[PDB]
């Protein structure tokens, strides 16, 4: 349970929907696909974080 501290986060990427940009927290990777979570702790799904070329916080997976 950490917000200021990428402990439970490690990677937090962004994405905009042509105008609205928000965060997506990312944990690990699987090939060219990454392993992300929604705006809560509920499951985990793969998403191309490679598309989140705005700014992300993943340093330990990099």
């Amino acid at each position: 349970g950490s917000t200021f501290g990428p402990k439970d986060i490690k990677c937090e990427a962004y994405y905009m929907q042509d105008h609205v940009k928000y965060k997506a927290n990312v944990f690990d990777r699987k090939g060219d696909m990454f392993l992300v979570s929604p705006i809560m702790a509920y499951g985990s799904f793969w998403a191309p974080v490679s598309y989140f070329t705005e700014g992300n916080t993943c340093e330990g997976v990099f």
